[PDB]
């Protein structure tokens, strides 16, 4: 049978909506009309049984108990949609030039300290993850430094997990978390630990969506960042460690091939505090776009821990 | 606004979320999960959702989980009818449509009520604001004989609106306002019990939330649910509401239905049936079972439900 639509369906909707009701949130009520339609049609057309609705309405309580709606947004790729439609905006305006943005992910935590120039970011011992000085300049599309830029960034430790949300116990606040103001010539630097890839939570709802489609929920080793500076959009972007095998095989999505910097052996690291002398560089310089008219049309506004 | 979801890129990101060309695996629920994102990537394109729009929408999927309501707002937006709809429309093409009109059943089953031949006693918690109610009726197939042995279970709430095993305000005695007969030889069973009180949604909850952003109330009329089953027929599921209830037709989960709006009798004598009042009231819901075609129930419902011990 066929039903979505008779009439006694689409009254259902307009009600359930109250696209009739007196004034109120009307695009609300306008996109909940919209994505109860697609339901319903759905459920119609692929006869999409009681039991299977029953067992995908218990999917979102787990998803939510588990606090995962947005690694599972990250997972089934909303995430990167979302910086397709953003990146098309920015073609269709005729603008190039900018590092690529990439996803946030639902890890960031404000709050984090600001220094000046150089942040040493490694609070907690990590004797598996070895020393890496992150460093680069921050321009404008005019090719021109800008001085007392903030560049955040935030990343895993040897485990694949972040401070705050570390399962297997806290971490010292802001590990692996920094913020600098670059320097009068657009340069920052972090000095930190080489991170590991992350993985879902396995008992978590995004996993368990995963495996049942038959996918892993890996990522390759990464660096998230997030830059802005006086007359400059905010960017949101990350790198990925050179190599990594998982690189091309994102299970958010999220790898783009201007963002996989060289990574340089180097030497003499004590003298810059690092644990060894020998340590890992990576100089990942970042481009910003200018604002319009003086507005940024493209900052993101989410829920985000805080310390 | 841009319209990128005819492109490449995005579906191929749509198939390759949903692993379309991954191994074999469970296909049924690649082609569901594709359907579902591919729609919500076209809606997200044609309305123009923006992020912030997205995020607060994913901010809310982790609220509504965090209540354990997801199961609420599927009754609270249509969805649970709809399923009763489809359900209904499968009957109607089947010839399986002359049994008594089904409904949803809501949320709150528990399993594990004890059961009783013929008549039970379901109150078990005292309640001053709720007066003395019998509800009673005769279980027959369509073919009009009664079924002996059939077993319905009714679930109700008490005169704050509130269930046992979903009391926020205080753990009621298991199983209250719960319970199950076996009918008699006849076909007879009855409840004695209290008369039950709509009720809204936990009003911090995601579903209130949502309903307050529709400008929408989150209210039922007051009612009693059913499941009735036995042997060589479909189980259904029903409800009757209590005639008279100002909710009665807008009642925020749209279970409503006319032939399930039984009259309210006035009795006296309620002392010598153990009811803690001379007036009571008595309410006749009679069952139409319809006996399972093919030898299968193609319309019975596996869910999550509580369960508890008495
Ligand atoms: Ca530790
Ligand atoms: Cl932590
Ligand atoms: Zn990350
Ligand atoms: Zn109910």
């Amino acid at each position: 049978v066929k039903v979505f639509d008779t009439k006694e369906v689409q009254d259902l909707l307009k009600a359930a909506a109250n696209l009739n009701g007196d004034a109120g949130n009307a695009r609300f009520r306008q996109i909940v009309h919209r994505l109860l339609s697609d339901l319903f049609k759905a459920i119609d057309d692929l006869d999409i049984t009681p039991d299977e609705v029953w067992a995908g309405v218990n999917y979102l309580n787990k998803l939510g108990q588990d606090g995962e709606a947005a690694l599972l947004a990250a997972g089934i790729g909303l995430e990167k949609y979302l910086d397709i439609r953003m990146d098309a905006a920015d073609r269709a305006a005729g603008l190039d030039g900018g590092t690529p943005r990439t996803i946030e992910g639902p890890l960031y935590v404000a709050g984090a300290p600001v220094r000046d120039g150089v942040a040493k970011i490694d609070l907690d011992d990590d004797a598996d993850a070895g020393p890496l000085v992150i460093r680069g300049t921050v321009t404008g599309t005019d090719g021109k430094p800008l001085a007392g830029a903030l560049v955040e960034c935030w990343h895993a430790n040897s485990k694949g997990f972040y401070s705050h949300f570390d399962p297997t116990g806290a971490q010292t606040a802001f590990n692996l978390r920094g913020a600098v103001r670059t320097d009068a010539n657009g340069k920052y630097e972090f000095r930190t630990l080489m991170p590991v890839g992350y993985g879902c939570p396995p008992q978590g709802a995004t996993q368990q969506l995963l495996n049942g489609l038959g996918r892993h929920g890996n990522r390759p080793a990464h660096v998230h960042f997030f830059v802005s500076g006086d007359g400059h959009r905010k960017l949101t972007t990350q790198f990925n460690i050179e190599g990594d095998p998982l690189i091309w095989d994102d299970f958010a999505y999220a790898t783009r091939e201007e963002l996989i910097p060289h990574v340089v052996d180097k030497t003499g690291g004590a003298a810059l505090g690092m644990k060894s002398d020998a340590y890992k560089e990576i100089e990942f310089d970042i481009v910003l776009t200018p604002l319009l008219d003086g507005r940024d049309n493209q900052v993101v506004h989410r829920p985000r821990a805080s310390a």
